[PDB]
């Protein structure tokens, strides 16, 4: 038996633009992902965001999902380009009803909201202006936040800034795999430091707007371990890939040493006067974790080593012990006062099987291995307040489009039927039993 905390936060989460659809009903600007998915060659099948799981419509149901599964918290973001269709100025009363509608009914059936302000959907007309390479983005985001802010804090308490920040410049700016679909270093570098300014800037906003609740920020973070005895490259993969790229900046004011050995030429020349700004105070680090590498240095030096481990859909390996390194890690390291896991999850190719039922063992063993880990860092004193599964649905999946679900709940996207997987039947029952047995 491993009992968590006495109201410990069991949530599920989701991403605007990965299950709304609609994205531009009622007014709504378009957003990156819209333009980026609609550019032949970026996205699996050409496949869009334009339906998706039809969330817009079908929002209601979703939740009552949510209510009869007994989950405690929902981790939801907000499309930037629906509140603000042109990014800043103009105010769209229609994408606040969309989302004044969906806390409201999660307040009625006693599950929090966790608020997402910003999951990767940019307004395009902000991309016009360049985007997060533009340093004028942290004043636009702070506009954006404070409308959230003055029109939510009311209910909504619990508040994330950037989902992933790591992911938003470099998949997106270094890469290009993700929208806007760049590949400058220089840019990627720019984009880094201008999602800590507009970061710290939203935080700042908070404090003066929403008397009451909490805002942090969340990261993307892997395993490594060093294919033997590039030990240095496991050091700089942390320090870039994980949360220290953002919270050496917050809690230190400064980069990893690390990232500036690899990357110091690729940012401002006078980043530092922007340092103590950055520094804002926050509130909670949200921790998602999906991997394990093993990582070796290979002449940014590094290079992943294929290992014989059960892989998701994804070929992502499993490596459940990761999930407790990062969460002790992190208390080492920055000792933040409250951590959640704001994400953990795995893909496998889902059949509904001829009982009407979804037989995803995979997914419960995945979970439970992972729940098990989390539990073993609260013993040992690491501040979890909460774990959210990603997802409660599947969705649409970034470049991979539809062919990846990580939902707990499945989505036939012929007739939109959900299904409530074994997964979510199981996971229905941890929460219920507040732990695993
Ligand atoms: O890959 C599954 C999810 N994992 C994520 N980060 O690792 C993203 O936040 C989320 O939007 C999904 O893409």
């Amino acid at each position: 038996v491993k009992k968590f905390p006495e109201g410990f936060l069991w949530g599920v989460a989701t991403a605007s633009y990965q299950i709304e659809g609609s994205p531009l009903a009622d007014g709504a600007g378009m957003s990156i992902w819209h333009t980026f998915s609609h550019t032949p060659g970026n996205v699996k099948n050409g496949d869009t965001g334009d339906v998706a799981c039809d969330h817009y419509n079908r929002w209601k149901e979703d939740i009552e999902i949510i209510e009869k599964l007994g989950v405690k918290a929902y981790r939801f973001s907000i499309s930037w380009p629906r509140i603000l269709p042109e990014g800043t100025g103009r105010v769209n009363q229609k994408g606040l009803d969309f989302y004044n509608r969906i806390i409201d009914t999660l307040l009625e059936k006693g599950i929090t909201p966790f608020v997402t302000i910003y999951h990767w959907d940019l307004p395009f007309a902000l991309q016009l202006k360049g985007g997060w390479a533009n340093r004028e983005i942290a004043d636009w985001f702070a506009e954006y936040s404070r409308v959230l802010f003055e029109n939510f804090g009311d209910r909504v308490k619990n508040w994330i800034t950037l989902n992933e920040p790591w992911v938003v410049a470099i998949v997106g700016h270094l890469y290009g795999v993700h929208a806007p679909g760049m590949r400058d270093i220089y840019v990627a570098f720019r984009a880094v430091h201008n999602l800590l300014r507009a970061h710290a800037r939203a935080v700042k906003v908070f404090r003066e707007t929403v008397k009451d609740g909490k805002i942090g920020i969340v990261f993307n973070n892997g395993y490594f371990e060093p294919a033997s005895e590039d030990i240095r490259a496991v050091r700089f993969m942390h320090q870039f890939n994980n949360y220290p790229l953002f919270l050496n900046p917050i809690y230190r004011g400064d980069y990893p040493e690390l990232v500036l050995e690899f990357a110091r030429e690729y940012l401002p020349e006078n980043y530092k006067d922007d340092m103590s700004e950055i520094q804002e105070k926050i509130d909670f680090v949200g921790l998602n974790y999906y991997s394990g590498h093993l990582v070796k240095f290979d002449p940014a030096k590094v290079s992943f080593v294929e290992r014989d481990l059960p892989k998701t859909a994804m070929g992502w390996e499993i490596v459940p012990e990761g999930i407790y390194w990062i969460l002790k890690k992190v208390k080492e390291e920055y000792n933040p006062p409250e951590v959640y896991i704001t994400e953990n999850g795995a893909a496998f190719d889902d059949v509904v099987s001829e009982d009407g039922r979804v037989h995803d063992q995979n997914r419960i063993d995945y979970l439970k291995a992972h729940i098990g880990q989390a539990w073993k860092a609260i013993q040992e004193g690491v501040p979890l307040k909460g774990y959210f599964v990603w997802s409660l649905l599947d969705n649409f999946e970034w470049a991979e489009g539809y062919s990846k679900r990580f939902g707990i709940v499945y989505v036939d996207y012929s007739t939109q039927k959900r299904i409530v997987k074994d997964s979510g039947y199981w996971y229905s029952n941890v929460v219920k039993n507040n732990g695993l047995e």
